[PDB]
């Protein structure tokens, strides 16, 4: 026997016999990754060849102290004395299954939505002693969290969790990283690979690899210091962020809709850094390669979800993206298109206005502080919420993740959030590409940071310089038209003078 | 719950959802059908829709007092208080299953070979409390008996049986009828039907029609007297037989190899009947419709199994008689197949072969040929003829009788009527070609002549004399091979027109 | 250099790069069969990869003392100093080629017809120093000989010959065997394999194999003594042929047209041996396997050339066929169908009447003796020519063949030919299947022979017993109809009495 409690879901290898590399058995693979938990899925063979393959492997496994788990069948295992069974949502009811296998056998369940964890919990312990969460990629992380959360809300502590579907080395760290509860108390208990150890020409190696990622603790997703800063941003600091980004001249690639095209192009080389509006898929790897490049990502744009994914990755592969979802919560179509981009990579910063920043937090004023803080954490990013008060929460937690210990209780309630204001300036809401352009700005700051830089300040820097240059234009203008041209000026000037002690905006604490 | 001893396998409906007539449910069909025993096959669906589906039906059955059985899915079975579970030769080991389901519950097993009945028995009672015999048609009856036998050679008296695979109304009586143990003590306990109640646009009526056949007990496969005759054929009888076939002038169609083409052509119109040598398919249904038609069937011939099955079926659809001459049952791999295959296309009125061929058909000296003839003629429910120095003529039709699992009231392969027709050494008879093909043409002509009140046995025995008779004569009147043949045909031509069987050379003994 | 005269064409390996078994080079193959002459054919690559592959191999070869020969090119070789070149009929003119490569270089030519050897010879020596004869199988042997003959008729002694196209172990002996001149002086100088050594998984082995066959001397094609008998057949002998074939009961399979079907069936078991008319392809191997089986082959029959080839081979594979070509020289279609069967296997005996026996000899009375003798030799068989005098020539030469030394001068003029007569019996020409039935007879004799038997006498036996039983019937009959039935009798009787001292026919010498 095994005790439910000795079940280590670290790296959970689920098989699919029909996809084995030639000149290699299944026993041959499952052995390799055993030397670096295991379930069997055979939804096709003869339930006798099933029982033979299963016994042959149940013994390999017990030699390594690891248990064995079976699929759609509740006859087989029983008949071969297996350690547990894992059924999908359209397989057999969870009560019936316990009535046969009785207490003492690990029961896996596939959970995609939360109405399912509400069920899972309306059954108590000794039924569903774990679950494999939805199908991340073919819902992604965002959905993984709606679940990890219905767990806490239901205090379902007995049930563990393993992430399943789409997992690879080119995305594992990220799944493990942003797949933490909303309260930060519960993360994922493990990962399920398939086409990664099974279909591998050398499963000795690949299993080592996926181990390297799984029990590391450090997702450095961007080459900029992620340390949690509690102390407001200091004049000397904003000053050096600018001095950096000027000395640096970040190449900021703009994938964006058409209105912001010219505007943001200037707002960029006004900040004294070169811009590139390229929506060509073959370049994305050549650009992201350039010394200080930085990616501005706008939604709505005329570009296809293929090339957006190509870029989000092209940069992540080299370690800093700024993402502007506009609207991202207006129409059905925008809703999708964003959520889909949001599973492609890991973003350095998500900047949105009060509608967008509530939509992402999953639907006033204190509210907007609660909200930015969610979105900052949920997507492990510095989130920015543009308004009369720009709020700037930091949810990156230094790049830390763990298995099922979550984050040392660092909820979506207690992360560093701030406030940048200079009172009523309605006439910033009456220019186009205004928020899109706070993006180009935030973006230039982040790009100019060196390794030892700090990501939070570079954003909090950007939001000042902009709110600052925005108070000015608003004064020196006759309306909208001129407002824009005086804003681009106020930026071109504010920066070359580089004397932050001047700047309009007051920086509070949330 | 049911007691194993309460399962009536009569009509055993095994489902397959993915073939339901539109504007009809499964419940919908399985309800007309319970107006016995039901099994549920879902080798595709979701184990959960499965379970819901299994429950919807378990009630339906229990309402008509009939039980339900699952398939491969032993868990589903347990899970829903299923009455039995039926698994295949490559599904879960029987032991394992009994370990989980434990006694009280029925276990079906798909059997097809005898090696499998042996295993079945080396496990004894309370394990496999019934089997489903192979796939009859896509092996056949021949190989259903091979198992029915191993079952009796292993007194596995607990194990019930059901025939399955290809079972339709155009072949159910034949299957029930010739699927009996070699000792005539055990027959099939019931039938499995699938495509025929389910895909029916009127399951209500298809179930009735399958009842009709299944518990009836009379397969009148040929429109001739099948009574078990025990007294030797009498001269008055062989005389009337001839008088009948002369006066009715039977049509004898000849599917036969190329040498026997002209020979038996004459041997036929020399027996006062007309011969057709047609291997045309379009025709068969037209010919076998002629008032006295009869089919003589040789092998090796150039025609395709397609047309042969076309023809065998043709005549059987109309209860007209078939004569079968399997050339070299073991001659060569290829012929072996061909024949074992045709032997499952219909119900023969007579099988005729030499010693080798009749040892081939009995399934491998002198007393031996009597035993063997009795076997071949019982196995395939027919009057079978082994030719040699002595011709032996066993009757195996048991009067067209069949029953369910009561087999045949203990009438084995050993105590059917077998006789014998010798007239001394005539070596010169096998030294002419188509001699056995031509004994057929004769047997074919004599059965052709028979009317309803006729009698199939005596009619075979008639032709075997007439032949061996004209055999003796031709031999005495020749000077070689070539001359022998022309004296034979002539001997026949004369013998009959004078029809005085008081004269004839050949002595009719008992086996 | 190599001297034309040191060129040993034993086993001539011509390449086709594009058909090499994986994990095996071409160098890798050509080496193997070198350790057990060689030409290169590359009608596709770049004439530079050609020149590299060629040099790489020209050196492998010279290490084994073997020369190298090239294909359609007269530039390459020259450029790579090769030992010879082999051009087809649609390649470059043979004069032009000599004008470039000049004397001293072996020039191969592909010759299929004889108008080509007439050309080949209208050029003298030093041009075409060899030829590869037609394309045997995809014309066959029969055509190989029309050529080997236009050689002699032209006394072209300089030119050697190699057989090419279709050669394999399952037919090599036969090609080498019946491919002898008409005068017996010149046989084939060697064989060309391709898809046999090149495409082989183990070319070490296969090259050994094709060597075993090539420089052996003994084609035992039938399990019956082939010795050349000069002494007429003796009564005691005919007597024992019968005693044998009766004691034996040969299973004689009859593939034949429909008229002879019944007749010959009797004429068979009259000779007290069992007959089988089977035209089913799946049986041919089961029958030919039976203790004393023997094949009767009739033309015209309703059977397809596929199943005829299946049988001719099925028997040859087990070692005795009797072949009756009727007509075989009437219509265009018959003409083909026969010539085609005549390349499928090796026949123990070819029985034909005076039209058929002239047609085969390639178009009176002395003539018919000259003719049967040709056909007997040409197809390395005992040929029988039915007439008023049945002639019986023996052209098997004991199963001997050699490379290019032919047969020790044993022409188509000087083989054992005889004559069986019993004067005018017109009424044998007025029954059907008469010659077809001499076949069934000849056939039963041959079948009953044991290893130590002799094939010539068994035929010469058959032709008596038949001419004998034919004189009788002709006497004891009223016309045709009865003639047949008294003939079948005379055979049934003649044999069981077995007292040859009686028999009508006189056996002369041709
Ligand atoms: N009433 C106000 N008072 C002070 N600043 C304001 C303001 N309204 C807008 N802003 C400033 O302008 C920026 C963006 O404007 P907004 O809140 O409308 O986002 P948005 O996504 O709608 C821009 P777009 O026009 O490209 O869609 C902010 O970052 C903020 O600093
Ligand atoms: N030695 C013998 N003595 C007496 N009768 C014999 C005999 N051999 C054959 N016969 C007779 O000839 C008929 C068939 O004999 P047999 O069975 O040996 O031929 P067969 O089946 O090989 C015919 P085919 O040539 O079509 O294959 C019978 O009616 C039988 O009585
Ligand atoms: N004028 C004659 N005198 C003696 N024998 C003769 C004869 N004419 C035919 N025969 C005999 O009959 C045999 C075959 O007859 P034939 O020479 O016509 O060959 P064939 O191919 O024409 C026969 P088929 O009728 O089957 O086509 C010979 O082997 C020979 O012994
Ligand atoms: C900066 C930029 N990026 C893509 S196009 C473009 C405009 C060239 O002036
Ligand atoms: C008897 C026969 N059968 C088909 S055709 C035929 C020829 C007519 O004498
Ligand atoms: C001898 C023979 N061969 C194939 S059929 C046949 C006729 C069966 O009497
Ligand atoms: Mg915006
Ligand atoms: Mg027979
Ligand atoms: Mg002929």
């Amino acid at each position: 026997k095994f005790s439910k409690e000795q079940f280590d879901y670290s790296l959970y290898l689920v098989t699919d016999s029909g996809m084995i590399p030639e000149g290699k058995t299944l026993y041959g693979q499952v052995e390799a990754g055993l030397q670096n938990l295991v379930q069997i899925r055979e939804k096709d063979a003869d339930t006798k060849f099933f029982i033979e393959e299963a016994l042959q492997i149940k013994e390999l496994c017990h030699a390594h102290n690891v248990p064995l788990i079976i699929n759609d069948r509740i006859d087989v295992a029983m008949a071969i004395g297996a350690d547990g069974i894992h059924v999908g949502q359209d397989d057999m009811p969870i009560p019936m299954i316990r009535k046969l296998v009785g207490p003492d056998m690990v029961i896996g369940w596939s959970v995609g939505f939360p109405e399912e964890v509400d069920e899972l919990s309306k059954m108590g312990p000794d039924m569903v002693d774990y679950i494999g969460v939805g199908t991340l990629f073919p819902m992604g992380t965002a959905g993984a969290i709606r679940v990890l959360d219905a767990l806490e809300r239901n205090n379902a502590h007995w049930c563990r969790t393993v992430g399943i579907g789409g997992l690879h080395p080119d995305n594992i760290e990220r799944v493990l990283y942003q797949c933490v509860s909303s309260n930060g108390k519960r993360s994922l208990d493990g990962i399920c690979v398939v086409s990664d150890i099974i279909a591998s020409l050398d499963a000795a190696k690949s299993t080592k690899i996926l181990r390297g990622l799984i029990d590391k603790t450090d997702y450095k997703f961007v080459n900029i210091g992620l340390s949690t800063k509690n102390s407001l941003t200091t004049t000397d600091e904003i000053q050096s962020i600018i001095s950096n980004t000027l000395k640096a001249r970040p190449l900021v690639q703009h994938i964006t809709n058409k209105v912001h095209q010219n505007f943001g192009a200037n707002v960029t080389l006004a900040l004294g850094s070169s811009p590139i509006m390229s929506e060509i898929q073959s370049e994305v790897n050549d650009l992201a390669a350039i010394p200080h490049a930085t990616l501005l990502l706008n939604t709505g744009s005329v570009a296809p979800p293929e090339m957006l994914k190509a870029a989000i990755r092209a940069y992540n592969d080299v370690k800093p993206i700024v993402f502007d979802p506009v609207g991202y919560s207006a129409t059905e179509t925008r809703l999708l298109l964003n959520n889909k981009l949001l599973t492609f990579g890991q973003f350095s910063c998500i900047k949105g206005n009060s509608s967008e920043i509530l939509g992402l937090a999953e639907l006033s004023n204190e509210l907007l502080i609660q909200a930015t803080k969610i979105v900052a954490f949920k997507y492990k990013t510095v989130a920015v919420c543009t308004g009369e008060f720009d709020f700037i929460a930091d949810g990156t937690i230094e790049g830390k993740y763990s298995l099922s210990k979550g984050t040392n209780g660092t909820s979506v309630e207690d992360i560093p959030c701030v406030a940048v204001e200079a009172g009523p300036i309605e006439i910033m809401g009456d220019i186009t590409a205004s928020g899109c352009s706070l993006g180009s700005t935030i973006a230039c700051m982040i790009g100019g940071q060196p390794s030892e830089g700090n990501l939070f300040h570079a954003v909090v820097a950007g939001v000042m310089l902009y709110k600052a240059a925005g108070k000015i234009a608003s004064e020196k203008c006759n309306g909208s038209g001129s407002f824009q041209v005086e804003l681009i000026d106020a930026l071109y000037r504010l920066t070359r003078e580089n004397t932050p002690v001047t700047w309009a905006p007051k920086l509070t604490h949330t």
